[PDB]
Parts: structure tokens; sequence; C-alpha cells
């Protein structure tokens, strides 16, 4: 056997696999159990640390995906199948993965921990797009990713209960972070240089660990890609969380005691809760999710907006960014007149219809302030302009402006922030041309998927991916993506400087849609209060 | 005696003068009485028609300026004194002027009737810049202008009362319009072709005559320059009018509210200047672009608000010419907005801009002010003083002039009226206001009346050709309802294309949208914030 693939963690012995990379081998330890399987009476409960095992646990392949809905809108279409589970579904799913150089490092090595996205209802660490073998080989870091419970299994909350306290999917992430602190040194990783990074709902989780003191001491830097904890979709109140948990019970035949309600829920097969989790949303919507983190005073002592405005973020370096067309992807999932199979040139009626879907559960006055700001009153009915306006509505409201608010507040309160806009449309992109650079399609370049020989990325895209991996690893090692060439300046509340990321050199620009985000971040909150 | 200077109207015989212009002689009849003097017991009452007279009335000079406030912020400064009264102040002031070609026309000639502006508190038809001699000589028109009561004398309203019904200054104008229908043919004018045109409050007055049926039958075409009846300043509610009238009476010592008859009768014993000295103490807030006594929406002269009448109106068979200047709001900022002055560049701070917004947009909720800050702030340069100065100028201009004018033009075109729109973009070479004000409110007038043709003033030769271009524009509209001749063409304004033309020394240039993005906010969104 091989000594490099044998590691002993505090729980027992593991056997890993040697992986092939176009630049040499890497060692991967996949499917490491970090928690007791949260099945049966442990459904909805906080994770328990994995009990010690005797013998060798086989860490040779990815474990099962946590139970989740599977998207069926475009069956077989690459653009949506790449996000779908590529492993068997199971509630026995609390495993993590470690990628390290081969041979393992002698000196402590910076550690990158990845939290996947998926609207808190889906996602898996085993997706081909999250393959950490290229990043580890190219940049000589230790890569860790974990599975956490999603949907009702991870975020069903009966606030004040103890059988369903909520946020346990976030506690899965924290437990894995505690696992890293206790065991990453056995792989050559440095537990004193842990950099969290995630995308979409994973970026929102990254932000929530920043604002929760128990998790704050488990990492040192953070990267938030196209997501933020202050997003209108990322958290839910205690009252609404209880309403949604109660109606899911009614939708599946349960039962009144919180104790009895969760007891009856625990008898239902996991696939049953998945089939009814979406029917508890209050209205027809794009970009809203049933079971999300809950603000209950525990994991989050206040709303993410409150904790951001009140925090002291000196000594923290963060890397945040968005893609160019954040809203395009979500429109084909309910916005009237939208489909990937044509140009979705909508009418004024569909535009106004789509505004109520992209900005749900707001007053009529609030809805038409949106229509006022996103209408070009010299071309109020131009179909092409309306298509891009509605995508701007969805993208600004849900991603770009929550991220811009977080960058501005953190920068003004001690943190050193670096901001980017990802503007490269991959040559392999199967989505229609009118979507531009859709949400989530910067990930494959960050993980260096273009260097896979199996794929048809071009030579310039391969160099671009190596640039991006160098930016991300530089930040993980020092909190500065620059190398001591065009320089990436920190984002500040005043200058609001950010960089373009594409095949061209770095271009410095001002304003993460400052005009549009002044409406979302400054004016409309005052409109809803009065 | 000269037969061409003698005219007989229904009230008696008149004697005018032969005016010399650069182009030739004009016959002017200045100071024709059209109403009984609204003095003593007639103060605050609708005008009575002037009773017939024996002998010849010498209509040979401008009569008195109706009692009003006299501006004093920049004493002796030409830019402000041009608007101040150039005759003695009097309550005996209901006179109109008529200019006509020399010799009198042989056939009926179209008539242009002028209504001056001045925030319903000032103004006079005798001002040098309303000299109708150049228009008549250059375009062979009959031009009529009248005086009307302003301030409390013209628009103090105790709604429902018979002794102070309000809107009597408007009835002064309507009475003059009835005078034109009965007497303009004696001067060679065509009563079947009467074009009303005014500016600022006079433009708001022109609009209110379109929306009042008793007035609508007295003319056929309208021109509104930098004003509209639907502006937030042009009318007031019956309840606020009563409060403003009561508190003015209280400030001058009447009664020593209660009975309306007793209240007004006490007010009628107060000297005219005393009422003027307290007129501005009744305003609810410190503001620019708000005036104490203006038309009232009482259900009589205006059955409903001008916005309601504009929306529910059928305007087929009506031709309207509308427009504004390039920088409508800059003039008003030197009259209260913190940090502003004509004597420096008025580069204001962020706090001065925020403070200036509530002065320019008075009595709106704090939520409403925030919306204004949001739309007029450039969030990449939120504290640039030069940008902040222009933004406050646009705030006051759009809210008070441009946006209301644009709402009127759009609703009229959509509802059957032929509309033409302009933006006056020429800054006169003789302008005494500082440059940062650009083309200020009310400085297109001197070109419309052809003042550059006056040999005693130093306009350039290009500005004299420009004035002759605009005079033909206005006269072509008055004659035909179309400013075109039949040369670059001036297309009609429509709710969709929103086409207008620029009026400068260069030829015509078609553009789209009268600050559409900005005005959408004033005309579409903000009304419903105020509702909820
Ligand atoms: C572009 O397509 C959308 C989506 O319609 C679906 O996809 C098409 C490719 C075709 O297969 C249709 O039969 C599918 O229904 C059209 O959007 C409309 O969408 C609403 C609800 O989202 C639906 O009720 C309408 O029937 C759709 N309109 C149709 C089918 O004409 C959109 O109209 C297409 N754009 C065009 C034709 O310009
Ligand atoms: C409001 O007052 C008018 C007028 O009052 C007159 O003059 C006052 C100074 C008082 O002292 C009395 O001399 C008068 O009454 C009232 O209208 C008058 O009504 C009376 C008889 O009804 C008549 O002799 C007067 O000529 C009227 N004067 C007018 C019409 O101008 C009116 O009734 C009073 N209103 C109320 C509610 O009492
Ligand atoms: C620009 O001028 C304004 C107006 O001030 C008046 O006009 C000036 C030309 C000068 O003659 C001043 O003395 C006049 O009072 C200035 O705003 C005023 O500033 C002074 C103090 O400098 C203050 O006492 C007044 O209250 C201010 N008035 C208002 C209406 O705000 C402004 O500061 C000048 N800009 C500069 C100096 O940069
Ligand atoms: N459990 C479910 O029924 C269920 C249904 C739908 N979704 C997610 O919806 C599909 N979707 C997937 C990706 C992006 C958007 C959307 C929908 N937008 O309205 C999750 C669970
Ligand atoms: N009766 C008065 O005291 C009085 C005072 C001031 N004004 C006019 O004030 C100057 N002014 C001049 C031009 C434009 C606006 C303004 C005022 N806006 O509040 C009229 C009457
Ligand atoms: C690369 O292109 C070939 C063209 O024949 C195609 O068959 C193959 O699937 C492509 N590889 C991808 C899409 O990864
Ligand atoms: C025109 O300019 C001349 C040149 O000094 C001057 O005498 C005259 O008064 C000016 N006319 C005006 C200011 O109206
Ligand atoms: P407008 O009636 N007119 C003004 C200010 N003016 C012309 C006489 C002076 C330039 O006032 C705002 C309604
Ligand atoms: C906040 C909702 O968006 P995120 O959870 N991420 C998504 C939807 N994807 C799919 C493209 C990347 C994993």
């Amino acid at each position: 056997e091989d000594a490099e693939l044998l590691v002993t963690v505090r729980g027992g012995r593991l056997r890993g696999i040697r992986l092939k990379t176009p630049g040499g081998p890497v060692s991967a330890f996949l499917g490491i159990p970090f928690a007791e399987p949260p099945m049966g009476p442990r459904r909805f409960l906080p994770p328990e640390p994995k009990q010690p095992w005797s013998g060798v646990v086989d860490a040779t392949t990815f474990q099962s995906v946590c139970y989740q809905y599977v998207d069926t809108l475009y069956p077989g279409f690459e653009g949506t199948e790449m996000w779908n589970p590529n492993r068997e579904l199971s509630e026995d799913c609390l495993y993590l993965n470690v990628w390290t150089p081969y041979p393992r490092p002698t000196s402590p090595t910076p550690v990158l921990v990845w939290i996947y996205g998926g609207g808190f209802y889906s996602g898996a660490s085993s997706l081909d797009v999250y393959d950490g073998r290229f990043l580890v080989q190219a940049e000589r870091t230790v890569l860790v990713s974990m599975n956490y419970r999603v949907g009702a299994f991870g975020f069903l909350a009966l606030p004040g209960s103890r059988e369903a306290p909520g946020n346990v999917g976030l506690l899965d992430q924290r437990l894995a972070l505690q696992w890293v602190q206790e065991n990453v040194a056995a792989f050559g990783g440095d537990p004193t240089s842990v950099t969290l990074f995630g995308e979409s709902a994973g970026a929102a989780s990254v932000g929530m660990h920043l604002l929760s003191p128990p998790s704050r001491g488990l990492f040192h830097r953070a990267v938030l890609q196209s997501g933020a904890p202050n997003g209108p979709w990322a958290t839910v109140g205690m009252g609404e969380a209880r309403r949604r948990a109660t109606q899911l019970a009614h939708l599946v035949g349960c039962p009144g005691n919180d104790t009895e309600l969760v007891a009856c829920l625990r008898t239902r097969p996991a696939q049953v809760l998945v089939n009814h989790e979406w029917h508890v949303l209050p209205q027809e919507s794009v970009f809203r999710f049933s079971f999300v983190p809950v603000v209950d005073g525990d994991f989050l002592s206040d709303t993410p907006e409150a904790l951001i405005n009140a925090g002291d973020f000196h000594g923290l370096q963060v890397l945040v960014g968005v893609v160019k067309d954040e809203g395009s992807y979500f429109l084909v999932y309910g916005a009237p007149g939208f489909s990937k199979d044509n140009e979705s040139l909508i009418s004024r009626a569909e535009f106004l219809a789509g505004v109520r879907v992209g900005v749900p559960q707001v007053s009529d006055l609030a809805a038409e302030a949106v229509v006022l700001h996103y209408t070009d009153w010299l071309h109020p009915e131009d179909p092409a302009r309306l298509r891009e306006a509605l995508s701007d509505v969805v993208g600004d409201h849900n991603v770009v402006c929550p991220v811009a608010q977080l960058a501005g507040r953190l920068a003004a309160q001690g943190a050193r922030v670096y901001a980017y806009v990802f503007e490269h449309r991959a040559s392999t992109l199967s989505w229609p041309l009118w979507m531009g650079v859709p949400h989530g399609y910067e990930i494959e370049f960050i993980f260096g998927i273009p260097l896979d020989p199996s794929r048809n990325y071009t030579a310039e895209e391969k160099i671009f991916a190596q640039r991006l991996m160098r930016y991300w690893a530089n930040f993980a090692r020092t909190g500065d993506p620059n190398e001591p060439a065009p320089q990436w300046p920190p984002y500040t509340a005043g200058a609001q400087q950010y960089v373009s990321l594409d095949l061209r050199p770095l271009e410095v620009r001002r304003g993460l849609r400052a005009q549009a985000c002044a409406f979302w971040n400054r004016f409309l909150p005052k409109l809803l209060s009065a």
C-alpha cells in the first residue's frame, strides 16, 4: 500500500485515493464522516460528532448527496444537469472531502473550505464543477468541502422547539469547520490559515458564519461569490418559519404540540417532505426558497443587516463579487414569457407581471417604484430592453445590491474588501446567448475545470482559469489577491472600486450599480417601514 | 386729428397714438378701461364691465400697475428691476392695450392676447419686455394685453363668500377676453381667430381658461411658456385659501374669523400697502416657488382640479404650443435656497442640497423628500458641489415647471389636440444674471416680443435674426395653428414620440422626451406615494 494515502484523524484511520491531474498527482480523501448520520430520531436535530471507529474507513469516493429536490425543467440539458445530484440521495450524508498535494505537505499549508450553493434546498460537494484537484495541484493548498443538510432537513424551524430548532444545516457546516481545526493538520493543512469561500447560498452561509461568534473563530478569511447573508432570500423570521413548518406538516398528513408535530414528521419518508417543500411558499415567485436560515437570536442574534451595520470588522479581509448577468438564469423558472429556447422578448405586460414574481410579497407602491426605476420612459415597451430590465430587477434585488451593501459596510467598518465582476462567457456555455454570463458560471474557472483535458475550453480560457486560481489562492495565503502588472485595489465605500475579470487584463471600475442599488439599499427600506 | 388713431368701441370713443418702430409705424391704444375700478367697496369682487362714456378717451399711455409687492433682493440690478412695476401702483388698474398695424388692416387679422406672469402676486402689461409694437410691425398681427389684479386683491378667497369669492383676477382676464370678442373688429382684428399666450403664472392662467368653459369660447388657440395650470404652485384648495385669507386679516387686525361679510368689510378699510406688507407671512412654510394668493379650486371657475380636468377633457379642434427654457429652476434658488447667490458660483454642500430640497419641494412627507434625494443624487459623486448645484436647479425646475408642462402636453395630444413643444436654449448676450444659471426662467420672452429689434439695446445681429425667427413661429401658429411656413420642420408632440425642438441660433433640432426619466417620477410615482 501507500503511506501517502493513509491518514489517521482523531476518529480513526482513513484510506484515500491518488488522483490524476494534467500537472501531476494529488491526494484526495473523499467521504470522510464528520457527523453521526442524522436519521430517524435525529432528523431535524443538530449534528452530533462522529463517534470513533476501529479499522480503516474507505475514503476513496464521494458519499451520498443529502436528500433534495431534483430539477426537471430541461431534462438532460447540460446547463441544469450539472447542478443535479450525481450520487444516490440519503439522509446519511454528513461527509466531507479533503484534497491535498501528492506527496502530502511537510510544512503547514493554507486551507480552503468550500460551501456549495443551491438555494438552501439543493447542492452537493460531489458535483464535477466543484472538483478540487486542479486548484490543489496548481496552487499547493489544502481543499476541504462538506455536505450539509438542505431543504426541510437542514432548515425546518419550529422556533423555540428543541425537536426542530432550525439552522442545523448551518450547524453541519460549523461542525465540519470544527473538524478542520482538529484534523486538517493530519493532512498538512494549517489550521491557523483557513479561508472560507462559497457561492450563492454558500456565499450566504459564509457570511452567516462571519456574523456568528462561535463560527468566527474557525476561519480567518472569507470569499463570497454572488451571494450575501443580507439577501432578501437568505433568512426568514421566526413567525414565517413556524408557518411554513406547520403547513408542510399539514401537506403530508401531520398531525398541537411541537413535540407531536415533529414526531409525526419524523415518520415520513424523506422523499415525501421533498415533494411538498415548495407548496408552502406564500406566493408564486422566482428566487425565493421555503426552508432557509431563521433569525432566532441563537445562531444569528439579530438580522444579518443589523449585525453588519453594528459589527467591528477590523482585521478581516474579504473577497466578494458577482457575475455580469445575475438575473438571467432565474427568469426561465417562472417569469412569464421566458425560456432558454428563444430570445424571450417579453411584452410590457409580461415585464410588469415578472416584476411581481421577482420582487414578491411587497406592497403595490413598492412594486411600482421598481417599475419607475427600471423603465426607460423613452422606450417603455421595447421587448429587448424589457427583457434585460427584468433581469436587472431580479439580479440587483437578489444578488448585486445585497453584496454591494455588505462590501460597503464591511469596508467602512475595518475590513479590507476586494470586489470583482466576472464578465467572461465560457465558450462551452450551453445557455442561450441572451443570458450573457449567467449566475454560477464563474465557479468552473475558479476550480480550474478548463484545465481538464477532457473538455473543449480554449487556450486563452485555460490561462484565464490559472489567473483566477492565482487570485483566489493569493487571497487565501495573504488576504491580498495581488502578487508582488495591473493591480487590484481594495473596494471602499467612497471610491467603490472593483475589477473586471475576463480574458483581458484587469480593468478598474467604479460602482457596483450605485444608482440601482441606492434604490434597493437606501430608499425602498424606508418605503416599507412607512 | 388722424382718423386711423380714432376707434369707437361699444363703450365710447378712443384716441390712440402712432408708434414708431424700426420697421415702420404701429397704432397703439394703451390704457383702455375695460372694467370699473375695483376700489373701496369693490375690492375683492368680480369686475364689473366699464360703463359707457361720453367724449373721447385718450388711450395714449400705459395705465397704473395693479397693487403689488416690489422685489428688493438685488436693488438696482437689471435682471430683477425689469420685472418690477414701471408705473405707479394703484387699485385703479383694470386697463388693456391694443397694438395694430398702421394703417389699420383692411381685412380681419388674427389676434394675439398676452397674459403676463409673476407668481399671481406681481407683473404688469406695461413692462418694457412686453412691448407689442415689434410683433405687430414684423408679423401684421393685432396684439392685446391686459392688466389683472394680483396678490390678495386678485386672489384672496373666502370660498363660498359673496364679498370675497376668489379668482377675481382670473375674471379680470376673462372680462378682457369678452372685451376682445366684442371690440377687436373695430381695430381690424378677427374675433374668430384669437390666440391666447402667456408665461409662468400667465401660462398657468392660459391653461385655466382652457379648462373653464365660459372662457374656452373666447379664444381658439393657446400658447403656454414655462407654466401650466397643474403645477403644484398654481392653485390651492378651498380650505387652505380660507386659512391664508383669515390669517392675513388677523395679521392686519380684522376682526378686532366669524362673519365673512364683516371680515372682508374690515379688510377693505385697510390701506393697499398694508395688505401687501403682510401677504407673505401667511405661507405655511419657508419655500421658493410658493405664492400666498393664487387661483382656488372652488367648483366655479374650475369645476375640479386642473389635473382632473386635463385628464377628463376632450381637446379635439384645439392647437397648443408649449415649452420651457433650458434651466427653469436656477432663477428661484437665489430667493431662499441655502448657499445660493447670483454674486458667486453657489457651489453648495451636501447638507445645503438636502436643506434646499425641502425648500424647493415644500410640505411633502419625509418619505417623499427621500425619494427626491434618491433620483437626483449621483451616488458615485454624491457630494460634488457643482453636480449638487445643477441637481437642485433641476429639482425645482422639474417639480414646478417642466414636469407639469410635460404632463399637460402629453394628455392634450392623446386626447385630440395638436401639440407643438420647444426648449429655449439661447442665453442672451445681454443677460445680467450669472452664467451658472444658464438660460433662466423667463428670458425667452424678450425674443418672442422682438425686443432685440429695439435700436437702443445691444443685441447682436444674430440675436435679431433669431427674434425674427421666433416671431414668425408664434405668428404662424396664431394664424394657422402650425408654426411651420411651408426649411427644417417642427413635428407635433405626441405621447409616444414626445418630440420637441430646440430654439437657439442654430437651425431647428428635433429631440425626444421632456426630461422623461425625471418627469415620470414627478408625474407617475410620487402622486401615489403621497396617496399612501
Ligand atoms: C419563447 O418561449 C416562451 C416559452 O414557451 C415555451 O417554450 C417555447 C420554446 C415553446 O416550446 C412553447 O410551446 C413553450 O410553452 C414563450 O412564452 C410563453 O410562456 C407562457 C408562460 O411562461 C405560456 O403561457 C405561453 O403559451 C408562451 N407563449 C407561447 C407558447 O407562444 C414565448 O412566447 C416565446 N417567445 C416568442 C414566441 O417570441
Ligand atoms: C353676517 O353679516 C351680514 C351683514 O351684517 C350687517 O352688518 C353688520 C355690521 C351688522 O352689525 C348688522 O348691522 C347687519 O346684519 C348679515 O347679512 C345682513 O342681514 C341683515 C338681515 O338679515 C340685513 O339687514 C343686512 O343688510 C345683511 N347684510 C348683508 C347681506 O351684507 C348676515 O346675516 C350675517 N351672517 C350671520 C350668520 O349672522
Ligand atoms: C455665496 O453667496 C452666498 C450668499 O451670501 C450672500 O451673498 C454673498 C455674495 C456675500 O455677499 C454674502 O456676504 C451674502 O450674505 C453665501 O451664503 C451665505 O454665507 C454667509 C457667510 O459667508 C452666511 O452668513 C449667510 O447666511 C449665507 N446665506 C445663505 C443664503 O446661505 C455663500 O457662502 C457664498 N459662497 C462662498 C462664500 O463660497
Ligand atoms: N421540493 C420542490 O417541490 C421544489 C420545487 C422547486 N424547487 C426550486 O425551484 C426550481 N428552481 C430551480 C432553480 C432556480 C429556480 C427555480 C425555481 N424558481 O421559481 C425546489 C423544490
Ligand atoms: N408680500 C410680500 O411680502 C412678498 C414677499 C416676497 N414675494 C416674492 O418673494 C420673492 N420671490 C421672487 C421670485 C420668485 C420667488 C420669490 C419668492 N418665493 O418664496 C412676494 C410678496
Ligand atoms: C468537444 O467537442 C466534441 C465535438 O465532436 C464533442 O463531441 C465533445 O462532447 C465536446 N466535449 C465536451 C462538450 O466536453
Ligand atoms: C449699448 O452699448 C452702448 C455702448 O456703451 C451703451 O452706450 C448703451 O447704453 C448700451 N445700451 C443699453 C445698455 O441698453
Ligand atoms: P412666474 O410667474 N414668472 C416669473 C418668476 N417671472 C416672469 C414675470 C420673473 C422671471 O413665477 C413662477 C410661477
Ligand atoms: C440564492 C439562490 O442561488 P444559489 O443557491 N446557486 C444556484 C441557484 N446555482 C445554480 C446555478 C449554483 C449552485
